[PDB]
């Protein structure tokens, strides 16, 4: 596998490359102007050191912040409308309180509480405008409670990471389904339009895993509550030992990357290091030649459709953040 | 004056300077092992996109990490004992934050908060192990109330400003001394063993007004309670017009240079993009060829005196984050 340096070179390459296509007002170079297309671009702009790049996207989403913290438009794709409306803002509220933008953090961190469900700590999957029936998502509320560790809500992330605890007791069927959704009461939800990732096929959505896995680690970094730690390393043992080699091959693998490469700093356990250095690599060899990652396109190109570009920036944070936790685990631990 | 992007590169090129002679444990290359030579890094090399080395630093950090939370040692400079001890502790309650080392983070700020004085939101000069008076100093309170603001605990922030307010209040003679000190009931600090600006001399000791300038402006920026941005606003009157010209050239400016680049990004004011842009020129044009700041050093050095190694790490995020909001503010406001 590739050393955490040449991961971060990787990660470079792409953040140089959205920079130098960055629009005026600050948006990045997207085929549509849609929020799903650059909301993680000033956390990944800012831990490539393109600060002023970081900032202008700050300029861009401040000048489409409503007046209660959200952002419901542009928004096209209907993953950020009904399945995890959320997901969006909670990357824009951790890029901005990392950059010091905390005037923007709050505003949008107060929105993200309002979905709050109180009874389960769960966080609505379909936003203010889009009507639903209050079921929540393991998407929706992963990304939550990670964007309050960064702002220092505390309460918030342990009572997302109930919520987490609750859907991965309850769920029915576990070998062979993993459901993602509660009901606005906490019962799992198994109607058939409802989230449910198919654990022994090749077939995607493993994220609604490796983010939660992710964010427990963080939060029991935060807390050194070992139930937190207890849950994520039962999300990763499930993701590893039971579920589909798909988990570590698709897009969607990084999420779970950077979960094993923060268990590998904390724990120093050899596994841990195993899959977030095969996801890194897997993730830099897919790298096209010109700096950019995208499903179909390989060439030259000045922009790209939405979700390449999300992608693009997605895997500037991925490649940093496994980078850094490998580079620390090894020092603390060989 | 030079551009951001001008700036940027000037930190950018002291970022790798210090990364290319960063040690295996993470410590920065000083000349004595002391905390006083890094407590800048970990936001320092963050902003400069070098997470790795930042999280070095936060390894090198971890293992001096105290059960109370403190890093009472090493430490040497007396300014760092009883003048004003909690100054690193606030850069490295910072740094581990915005990486995502939250136990860190919250180990620290955790006993910053520890050094309060609940009757009147000051910070404590010095530290456990050092005997004093309980006095409390404009520096350490600005300090600990950014690091609360980065970590979300905004209470402690605007007890903090509070502090600001009553110690800006109770100046009995402002327009020849600025005394930077209160006792512990909060009463401005007059004898000789306190700091005090001479400010209308050219004799340095202005961060102890531009740091308290920075934080309220960040805090209003958090808040938006004019009443800070009103006290930053005084202040930044203080040293443009009651102060020495010295306050905007002296190795300390460049927390009034910040403070003068979010002020501009925040109101627009051309003044203050004019001492941001003077100051962050200034230092631009003092960093040596090679890439470090120093006071006496000219040669192609392996390491410095523990001094010049945190003026280096200093100016790169002084240089960043004025570049940043300079560049934000010409976006929003010519
Ligand atoms: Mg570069
Ligand atoms: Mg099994
Ligand atoms: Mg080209």
């Amino acid at each position: 596998g590739n050393s955490p340096h040449e991961l971060k070179n990787a990660a470079q390459r792409a953040a140089d490359w959205l920079v130098e296509r960055q629009r005026p007002n600050g948006a990045l170079p997207s085929r549509t102007a849609v929020i799903e297309s650059c909301y993680k671009g000033m956390w990944a702009l800012h831990t490539a050191g393109h600060t002023q790049a970081a900032s202008a996207v700050a300029d861009y989403v401040t000048s489409l912040l409503q007046p209660d913290g959200d952002i419901p438009q542009p928004r096209e794709e209907r993953y950020f409308l009904d399945v995890h409306y959320l997901y969006a803002n909670g990357y824009l509220t951790i890029g901005a309180h990392v950059l010091g933008r905390f005037g923007l953090s709050r505003k949008l961190m107060s929105f993200v509480e309002t979905m709050r469900n109180p009874a389960t700590g769960g966080f609505r999957s379909h936003g203010p405008a889009i009507p639903g029936d209050g079921r929540c998502d393991s998407v929706s509320t992963s990304i939550s409670g990670l964007a309050a560790l960064y702002t220092g809500r505390v309460d918030t992330a342990r009572s997302a990471a109930d919520f987490l605890g609750s859907l991965w007791v309850g769920q029915p069927d576990r070998k062979n389904v993993f459901h993602a959704v509660a009901d606005a009461s906490g019962a799992v939800l198994t109607s058939d339009d409802a989230v449910a990732v198919q654990v022994r096929k090749a077939e995607g959505d493993w994220y609604f895993i490796g983010l939660p896995a992710f964010f427990l680690t963080a939060l029991y970094e935060a807390t050194e509550d070992r139930a937190y730690l207890d849950l994520a390393t039962d999300l990763m043992t499930y993701m590893d030992e039971d579920c589909d080699e798909d988990a570590f091959v698709d897009s969607s693998c990084g999420k779970a990357g950077v979960a094993a490469a923060l268990l590998y700093r904390l724990t120093g356990r050899p596994r841990y290091r195993e899959i977030a250095e095969g996801i890194g690599t897997l993730l830099c060899e897919r790298q096209s030649p010109y700096g950019y990652w995208s499903e179909e396109e390989t060439g030259d190109v000045a922009d790209l459709f939405w979700g390449d570009l999300d992608m693009t920036a997605e895997y500037v944070l991925w490649l940093d953040l496994i980078g850094r936790n490998l580079a620390s685990g090894e020092r603390v631990w060989a």
